Formats: structure tokens, sequence, C-alpha cells
DNA sequence: TATATTGCGCAATATA
DNA sequence: TATATTGCGCAATATA
């Protein structure tokens, strides 16, 4: 077309377009930290589950030198 | 229009532009599925945690 | 009718 | 010389 319309539908394109692209760029930046918040979350169920396993099979070894 | 080194030229930046915004789809989809791993394993291991506190109470349970 | 989404072309820019 | 990167815009598509 390249008209008064078509310069008007350009311009609110162009303006819808850079505000999409800063959405998705600002949703990629708060995945990269949800990765960060959901490691320190993992390290520290990965060293209660460890601690846990080590007490739990302490115990164990400790009920099975009972006699009958 | 145009010359023969140009349209040569604009037709491997194309091929060069379509990569490289390819691979960086590719690692933002990446971080996206990352964090729906680290959500599931999350979750197993605090099932984990409260499954072997249950076997550590109930074999406690045993002494009286 | 409107805005939102996005692969693509472009050229300036960065890098090899 | 070359490819790699990327912020406008464009236009086809999706959506309201």
């Amino acid at each position: 077309k390249h008209s008064d319309e078509y310069k008007i539908r350009r311009e609110r394109n162009n303006i819808a377009a850079r505000k999409s692209r800063d959405k998705a760029k600002m949703r990629n930046l708060e995945t990269q930290h949800k990765v960060l918040e959901l490691t320190a979350e993992n390290e520290r169920l990965q060293k209660k589950v460890e601690q846990l396993s080590r007490e739990l099979s302490t115990l164990r070894n400790l009920f099975k030198q009972l006699p009958e």
C-alpha cells in the first residue's frame, strides 16, 4: 500500500514489536534467575538427602547387630 | 539494481543470521527446560526427604 | 477493528 | 577476505 493508513499501521506495529521483544527478553532473564534459585534449592535438598541417608544407614546397621 | 558481489554477500549473511539466531533460540529453550528439570528433581528430592524421615521414625519406634 | 508474536532481511557491528 | 552477532523494521500469523 505505502499510503497514510499503511504508515500509521506500520508505526503501531513497530511499537508493538519492540514491546513484544522486550517482554520476551525480560522473560528470558527471569528464567535464568529461576535456574539459580532452583539450583541452590537443589543443592540444599541433595545435602539433606545425603544426611538422612547416612543417618538411616547407621541406625539400620545398629539394629541388625541385635541378637535374636 | 545491485551488483553480483552484493547479492552473494547478502545471500551468505542471511544464512549466517538465521544460523546464529537458531542457536540463540535453542540456548533460550535449554534454559527453559532446565527450569522444568530442576523443578521435577527438587520435587523428587523433597519426597525422598519425607520418605527417609518416615523410615527413620518407624525404625526408631522399634526401641519401645 | 485492534495489538501481540516472531521468522526473516537488512546493515551496522563484532570477530576470525 | 570471511562468518558471527544483533538492534530496527517488515510482514505473515496469532490473538483479542
